[PDB]
């Protein structure tokens, strides 16, 4: 569909990214949820979030 990128895949499509493990934690204020690395690239499109907790941590 162009004009530049993919662009920024739908979050429900990351559910197909089950058992991919790797590095995930926290998020935007009031989140604290475990996920798949699929969403790491998606959440960065809208930025903010992240802030991986040091005590977890990876947890790969």
């Amino acid at each position: 569909a162009s004009t530049s990128k993919c662009v920024c895949l739908l979050p429900p499509q990351c559910f197909k990214g089950g058992n991919q493990l790797y590095c995930v934690k926290m998020g935007s204020s009031t989140s604290e949820k475990t996920l798949n690395i699929c969403e790491v690239g998606t959440i960065r499109c809208a930025n903010r979030k992240m802030e991986i907790l040091h005590p977890g941590k990876c947890l790969a």
